[PDB]
């Protein structure tokens, strides 16, 4: 059976090839997770189809209904067999889906427009002139809502009540807002994405301060999928062989234009 | 039932307290893994006894007999219920034991005596005046014994054939060898241990170069153990509370004396 892979359009993980209208199926896409999907499928011995998550979301549970959206939702409700995307391993997600060992490390980080007078999360929390926000329906927002760490809870208190809204629906929207706002919007997003964007034209953003936490992305499968075990062994093999490092280099740094 | 925890004397993960005499059982020990064990035990709801691996090794499989030694062997042969130690997640181990998601990241690194004229692994490989080696029965030696990277394979060819032997039985022996060889021995070990030692008196070693790979330590249980699931959930939770970040600062940065 063709394994249905859910993923998300997020650079440089999955992107539309420039001539994708003349290509078919998996060939329409390129990027880190496209290359990785090919390798996981080869080492696990399955055929597969890449499908972009319909609602364009990573995955969170609605607080009132308790329905999961995004890629998590496609797995939970049986629409996809596997997710190969920059999907963060979290405890609440682990209650409903399974994750491989992580294939890439990351932490929450701060993106500013160059010259913004902020060097840290503590800096951000202590002022109001520069607004700051995070992506909707993702692990970064949930991180702040739940955190018991003084500085991060102070940030949550501000963000949840800030008007106009400081949350964005896609990473690209957040990045554009940073670039537009003349230094008055900072964006909280994962270090991997922050680092990619810093090396992309117009080279007008940068990552400041240390990461706020330390986690990783995992390949996710529905609970009790037969695929879980083989996928995990494939991730370990590819790490040890050096593939993951090679792919990071290909899509981040060899890709660099600043 | 009291859970038998296997671990290994390795700073700053598990150390006999200087002062101890009036202490018994688990109380004799201190360290990152000692603190982590107490947290895992509290979140999983079990009592436990810390035991130091009998053969003082992490664990490797004998090529001729296929018997596993070290902490891995203690799990495989049913001599302990769980290992809580800086035990590297590897493909060959995952075939015989289960690991939690990683609780700490590390990479292979180079330790020199300060002033040694080496800045990289490439430097080591291209010369012969300065000897170099690694720990026996651990993941670092296997890394080299398997690597296809030109520089690392060149290092392997040298190390496996060097006389006298460049391999050591314990990390402490490796560190002593660096300290007392006047810059003529360099030691390959994990970044975590290297960075700890660099901030300890006599402050005469340092980490040079970047890491050679990127991996993680996991909590290990015997295949199919009934502890596995609860332990993984606990590592997830401790990470998201930040407790793991807190213990890292306690045992690395608060321990600095240089
Ligand atoms: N390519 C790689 O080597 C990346 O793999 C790793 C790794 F080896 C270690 C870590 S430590 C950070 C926490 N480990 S986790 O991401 O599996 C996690 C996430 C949330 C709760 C508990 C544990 C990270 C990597 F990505
Ligand atoms: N990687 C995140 C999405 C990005 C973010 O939340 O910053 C997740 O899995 O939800
Ligand atoms: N962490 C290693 C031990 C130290 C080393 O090999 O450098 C292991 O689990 O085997
Ligand atoms: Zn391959
Ligand atoms: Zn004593
Ligand atoms: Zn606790
Ligand atoms: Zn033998």
């Amino acid at each position: 059976k063709t394994v249905v892979v859910t993923t998300i359009l997020e650079s440089p993980y999955v992107m539309m090839k420039k001539n994708h209208e003349m290509l078919e199926g998996n060939e329409r896409y390129e990027g880190y997770c496209v290359d990785l999907a090919a390798e996981i499928a080869k080492h696990c011995g399955f055929k597969y189809k890449l499908t972009i998550v319909g609602d364009g979301k990573y995955g969170a549970r609605d607080a009132d209904t308790k329905i999961w959206n995004g890629m998590v939702g496609e797995l939970v409700y049986g629409k996809a067999d596997i997710a190969i995307a920059p999907l963060t391993i979290t405890l609440v997600r682990e209650e409903v889906i399974d994750f491989s060992k992580p294939f890439m490390s990351l932490g929450i980080s701060i993106m500013i427009k160059k010259g913004t007078p902020i060097e840290s999360a503590e800096d951000l929390s202590k002022q109001t002139e520069i607004a700051y926000g995070t992506l909707d329906s993702g692990s970064t927002k949930e991180f702040f809502r739940r955190s018991k760490i003084a500085v991060f809870d102070k940030m949550w208190t501000y963000m949840r009540s800030a008007e106009p809204s400081v949350f964005v629906r896609t990473t690209a929207e957040g990045v554009a807002r940073v670039r537009k706002s003349k230094g008055k919007y900072a964006y909280l997003l994962e270090s991997t994405m922050n680092e990619y964007i810093e090396q992309r034209k117009p080279c007008d953003t940068m990552k400041v301060g240390g990461n706020l936490d330390s986690k990783g992305y995992g390949i996710a499968t529905p609970k009790g999928s037969s695929l879980g075990n083989a996928v995990n062994l494939a991730v370990l093999k590819l790490n040890e062989q050096g593939l993951l490092d090679k792919l990071k280099n290909k899509w981040w740094y060899d890709k660099g234009e600043c």
